[PDB]
């Protein structure tokens, strides 16, 4: 899908990309440090090669554009790129 090349675009791995959790701008922007100008949608995929969640912020529906990707390891750790 779009939302699968954009993870594999940005990580180089085809991962199982789940539904997707709505998040409000304040909720977003305490997680990011940024704060989106609307609904975020999260779509989170697990990296198993890594142990790692992959998670891709985008716009609500119907432009699911993609805002930024956050990568957590085992350890609790985000990795954030803004797209």
């Amino acid at each position: 899908t779009n939302l699968s090349d954009i993870i594999e675009k940005e990580t180089g791995k085809q991962l199982v990309i789940q539904e997707s959790i709505l998040m409000l701008p304040e909720e977003v922007e305490e997680v990011i440090g940024n704060k989106p100008e609307s609904d975020i949608l999260v779509h989170t995929a697990y990296d198993e090669s890594t142990d790692e969640n992959v998670m891709l912020l985008t716009s609500d529906a119907p432009e699911y554009k993609p805002w930024a990707l956050v990568i957590q390891d085992s350890n609790g750790e985000n990795k954030i790129k803004m797209l």
